[PDB]
């Protein structure tokens, strides 16, 4: 389903343990409305695509991880391939997320 990452540390763990497999993290903040929104979906499509590893970063709590990755609104959707990062959008976009796992793997 959704492992919550709260550390750098751990973000380049799961990077590495990933080894070949998409990575998709959600960068969210709770408070925000289309984090809410999007959050059940985040996770219907995790059982889906049940060979894609599904990651969440909240930017309150991990604040030295959103400024690494130059997040600037949430949600932002990276994606991972061999520690490689391949994709990147923002926004409550379910279309788009579920299309964007299936284009980078």
């Amino acid at each position: 389903m959704v492992k919550q990452i709260e550390s750098k540390t751990a973000f380049q763990e799961a990077l590495d343990a990933a080894g070949d497999k998409l990575v998709v993290v959600d960068f969210s903040a709770t408070w925000c409305g289309p984090c809410k929104m999007i959050k059940p979906f985040f996770h219907s499509l995790s059982e889906k695509y049940s060979n894609v590893i599904f990651l969440e970063v909240d930017v309150d709590d991990c604040q030295d991880v959103a400024s690494e990755s130059e997040v600037k609104s949430m949600p932002t959707f990276q994606f991972f391939k061999k520690g490689q990062k391949v994709g990147e959008f923002s926004g409550a976009n379910k279309e788009k997320l579920e299309a964007t796992i299936n284009e980078l793997v």
